[PDB]
Order: structure tokens, then C-alpha cells, then sequence
């Protein structure tokens, strides 16, 4: 018996086949870039105030003084959820009385907006918040939709695995790509809020599912050395490109339906890949469909120009491949021994906190100062050097000090936010981008570090548990942004404190660099 990576080693590590597969599977990750964080523009809240119908016979003075003024940022602004009793105002205006001259505005009665709201159109022409008035007593519905999107992503994480195992990688990939694109398109025709919410849940489910299927198919087709590069840089950078191009679209298109059309179109464009990506030969061998694997291997050999006679490859060996011992599935293994128990708890908390920080910072961009589109672009762009640095650090430096430093930077920088004087408000944006830089580096590194910490017997299970923890964290991530209304800096204080505690935690994990990866739990490294 032999190994699949050995039997197939004759194809080489790099060449026309593996190159095309690498850049096509990576290109299929772009739509997840602008689909993941489109909520920053689809669910944005413009400035708004109570609407006063023009039927009111109010003087120009009264029309200038129809809403109480409240102070924000040290500056007067119309109160966004309350107005002076329109009937009392109309009675005063009919009597000839005028504000200030005859009326003390400070003691008038107030009511909520019974004629709806007037949203400004300086930035957004329309969004779902303006469509269904998700403001004042409905404001909690705005982040809820985003939480529900990540809820769908959670469910997709469970389902896409089993589906891909039972029906293949390419089939699940393209089916869920089409599902995501179709439900993204359908959302344009949402009559009311509930249909939009449920369609957004399904869109997130499809998005996660097809990301996962692309990742698994790529890490199964590519060779041993290029596998790491694909997993680490290949998909991350093209996700960053998708995110970076999201604000480019949102700048020209400022209507949520036309923006959904624009973000839907690339998904339809990706369907051409069906004729270029083959099914994973390793999976087909797992199902016992050896003729299809043989055909795909011979086609790859022909594409790379390698002569493949019986002396260098034969299906008889293909039919007698080795199978690795099956890994434990019962979760009890992760809790049976004290050391692995503690390592699992720390990894859960580390992944959840890194995810909360990353998605909170991503979703908080429209609340920063300066141009919203420039801020979103800078947020998307600061990830590419974060991935390059993460990759170099993983290649050459111990994981513990690297991740302690990246988290310490990401957390400490945020705590400085409250110390920036308003005159130099732009420094706060600098800090926030450096903050997200650190978080992004840590987020890229943990995917590898955790996979090294667990022994083979349960490695996948442990990684999956920690990954689910991170995904749970992003359900909470839009609510930390929601807290920005109660107190501007509270979200950053929370994120910074939690990140510093996570950076302190990381130092207690055992070091893996430069040591053989363990095979059985008895060989697992001990926590400090
Ligand atoms: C930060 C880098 C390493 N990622 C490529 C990792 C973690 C975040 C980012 C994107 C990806 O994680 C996701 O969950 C993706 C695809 O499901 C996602 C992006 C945006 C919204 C929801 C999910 C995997
Ligand atoms: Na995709």
C-alpha cells in the first residue's frame, strides 16, 4: 500500500494544472468578500428626524423650530426620535404666537414621530432601515438582521460539511454558489422585513457553505507544499480583494436594491468555472469511483505535459491505497483529561474573542470619522499586509510570542481611542486601522496554531469546535457596534480589554514550533 500524495507526486508541485486550480478556486472566493460585509451599506442608518406633514399651517419660524435640539459631539442637532406636539404647535401658529418671542421651547410637550421620519439623502438614497423604519423603538432590529445573517452562517458550517462528504466537493460548491446568488437576487423583491430577514439568513448559509466547499476542494487537489500557501494566502487575499471592492461599488450605487443587483452579478459570473474545476480525485477514491479519479489524474498529467506510462503510474496501485486511521468523533475525548480540557477551553475563548474583535471592527467602520467609503476601503486594505505578516511569522517565528504580540498591539491600540483630542480626530482612525491590522494578523495565525496544538487523533474535531466558537462570536459582533449609541467609546473599551486578556491567555498555551506534531493525546504538550 502507498499514499495518495505519493502516488500522485509525479504531477509536480507547480504547473499549468495546479496553477489554474489555485487561481480559479481563489477567484471563486471573491464574491464572499463583498457578500460577507455588505451589511455596512445595506443596513446603514442615515440621519433622520420626525416628519411634520406639509398640511400643517406652520409659519416659517415654526417650521424652523418644530423639533427639540439635543447635543451630540458637543454640537446641537435635531432630536431624532421626538417632536413638539404638532397640535399644540399648530394651535400656537394659528393664534399668531411665534417661538422664543412668545413661547419658551424648553417647556413644550413632546411626542414621538407619528407621521414617520425624514431621512437625509446626503449619503444614502435608501436602505432597509429607511425602507422599514428601523429607527427609535425599532433600532434593535437593525443589528438583529446582521446577527441572523451570522446565524445562517453558523448553520451552514454544520451542513456543508456533511453534504460535501456525501455528494462531493464540486457539486456542493456550485449548488451553494448558485443558492447564495439566487437568494441574494430574490432579496430585491422582499415585500416586507420578515422576507428580507429570512432570505438574508439563507444567503449567509449559502455563503459559508460555498466558501467551505471551495477551501476543502482546493486543499484536496493541491500538493503538499502549495497546500499551505493556498490555505494561508490564497483565499485570504482574494477575500480581501472582494471586501476592498465592496466600497468601490457602494460609492457609485447608493440604493440598496441596485447595490444588491451589483453584488449579485459577480456571483452569476462565477458559474463559468464549472468547465474548469474537476472533482477532487481523493474524494472520488474515497467513494470508490476509481475510473473518474484515473481520468482526472491522466488529464492533469496531460495538461502538465508529463508522460505517464505504466512504469510511473498504474491503476492497480490506485486501487490499493492506504487509509489513515479514523479520527475520534466523540467530543468526550476533548474533555476527558485535564490538559486537553484546559487547552480546549482556552482555544474556545481565544477564537471567540478574536472573532468578536475582527467583526466588530469590520462592522463599526461607518461610525468612524471621515469619509465612510474611504474608511471602509482602508479597513479592507489593511488585511493584505496582515496576511503577509502572519504567513512570514508562521514560517519563521514561534507562535506564542507572535500571537501574544499581535493581540497586545490590537488590544492596547484601541484603549487609546478615548485619549485622542477632537482636533486630531483622524488619529483615531489610524488607531482603529492598526487595531484591525493586529486582529487580522492574529486571526490568520490562530487557524494554524490551533491545528498544531491538537493531536492527530482528534485534531479535526478540536479545530472544528474552536471554529464553531469563533463563528458564535460573530453572532455577538454587531451588538457591540449597537452599543455605540449608548456610549461612543464603550465598544472600543470592551474590545481592547477583552483582547488584552486574550493576549495574556495566549502566553499560557504550550509552544509547538520546532517540535514534532503529536499523534496521540498522551504525547500532547503540557500547558504552562
Ligand atoms: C481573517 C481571515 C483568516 N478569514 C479568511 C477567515 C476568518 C475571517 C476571514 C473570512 C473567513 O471566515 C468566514 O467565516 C467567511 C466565510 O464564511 C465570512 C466572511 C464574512 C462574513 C461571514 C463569513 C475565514
Ligand atoms: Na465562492
Amino acid at each position: 500500500m502507498r499514499d495518495y500524495d505519493e502516488v500522485t507526486a509525479f504531477l509536480g508541485e507547480w504547473g499549468p494544472f495546479q496553477r489554474l486550480i489555485f487561481f480559479l478556486l481563489s477567484a471563486s472566493i471573491i464574491p464572499n468578500g463583498f457578500t460577507g460585509l455588505s451589511s455596512v451599506f445595506l443596513i446603514a442608518t442615515p440621519e433622520h428626524r420626525c416628519r411634520v406633514p406639509d398640511a400643517a399651517n406652520l409659519s416659517s419660524a415654526w417650521r424652523n423650530h418644530t423639533v427639540p435640539l439635543r447635543l451630540r459631539d458637543g454640537r446641537e442637532v435635531p432630536h431624532s426620535c421626538r417632536r413638539y406636539r404638532l397640535a399644540t404647535i399648530a394651535n400656537f401658529s394659528a393664534l399668531g404666537l411665534e417661538p422664543g418671542r412668545d413661547v419658551d421651547l424648553g417647556q413644550l410637550e413632546q411626542e414621538s414621530c407619528l407621521d414617520g421620519w425624514e431621512f437625509s439623502q446626503d449619503v444614502y438614497l435608501s436602505t432597509i432601515v429607511t425602507e422599514w423604519n428601523l429607527v427609535c423603538e425599532d433600532d434593535w432590529k437593525a443589528p438583529l438582521t446582521i446577527s441572523l445573517f451570522f446565524v445562517g452562517v453558523l448553520l451552514g458550517s454544520f451542513i456543508s460539511g456533511q453534504l460535501s462528504d456525501r455528494f462531493g466537493r464540486k457539486n456542493v460548491l456550485f449548488v451553494t454558489m448558485g443558492m447564495q446568488t439566487g437568494f441574494s437576487f430574490l432579496q430585491i423583491f422582499s415585500k416586507n422585513f420578515e422576507m428580507f430577514v429570512v432570505l438574508f439568513v439563507l444567503v449567509g448559509m449559502g455563503q459559508i457553505s460555498n466558501y467551505v466547499a471551495a477551501f476543502v476542494l482546493g486543499t484536496e487537489i493541491l500538493g503538499k507544499s502549495v497546500r499551505i500557501i493556498f490555505s494561508t494566502l490564497g483565499v485570504c487575499i482574494f477575500y480581501a480583494f472582494g471586501y476592498m471592492v465592496l466600497p468601490l461599488f457602494a460609492y457609485f450605487i447608493r440604493d440598496w436594491r441596485m447595490l444588491l443587483v451589483a453584488l449579485t452579478m459577480p456571483g452569476v459570473l462565477c458559474v463559468a468555472l464549472w468547465w474548469f474545476i474537476p472533482e477532487s480525485p481523493r474524494w472520488l477514491i474515497s467513494q470508490g469511483r476509481f475510473e473518474e479519479a484515473e481520468v482526472i489524474i491522466r488529464k492533469a498529467a496531460k495538461a502538465n505535459g508529463i508522460v505517464v506510462p505504466s512504469t510511473i503510474f498504474d491503476p492497480s496501485e490506485l486501487q490499493d491505497l492506504s487509509s489513515k486511521k479514523q479520527q475520534s468523533h466523540n467530543i468526550l475525548d476533548l474533555l476527558r483529561t485535564w490538559n486537553i480540557r484546559m487547552v480546549t477551553i482556552m482555544s474556545i475563548m481565544l477564537w471567540m474573542t478574536i472573532s468578536v474583535g475582527y467583526f466588530g471592527l469590520s462592522l463599526d467602520t461607518p461610525n468612524l470619522h471621515g469619509d465612510i467609503f474611504v474608511n471602509c476601503f482602508l479597513s479592507a486594505m489593511v488585511e493584505v499586509p496582515a496576511y503577509v505578516l502572519a504567513w512570514l511569522l508562521l514560517q519563521y517565528l514561534p507562535r506564542r510570542y507572535s500571537m501574544a504580540t499581535a493581540l497586545f498591539l490590537g488590544g492596547s491600540v484601541l484603549l487609546f481611542m478615548q485619549l485622542v483630542p477632537p482636533d486630531l480626530y483622524y488619529l483615531a482612525t489610524v488607531l482603529v486601522m492598526v487595531g484591525k491590522f493586529g486582529v487580522t494578523a492574529a486571526f490568520s495565525m490562530v487557524y494554524v496554531y490551533t491545528a498544531e496544538l491538537y493531536p492527530t487523533v482528534v485534531r479535526n474535531m478540536g479545530v472544528g469546535v474552536s471554529s464553531t466558537a469563533s463563528r458564535l462570536g460573530s453572532i455577538l459582533s454587531p451588538y457591540f457596534v449597537y452599543l455605540g449609541a449608548y456610549d461612543r467609546f464603550l465598544p472600543y473599551i470592551l474590545m481592547g480589554s477583552l483582547t488584552i486578556l486574550t493576549a495574556i491567555l495566549t502566553l499560557f498555551l504550550p509552544e509547538s514550533f520546532g517540535t514534532p506534531l503529536p499523534d496521540t493525546i498522551d504525547q500532547m504538550l503540557r500547558v504552562k
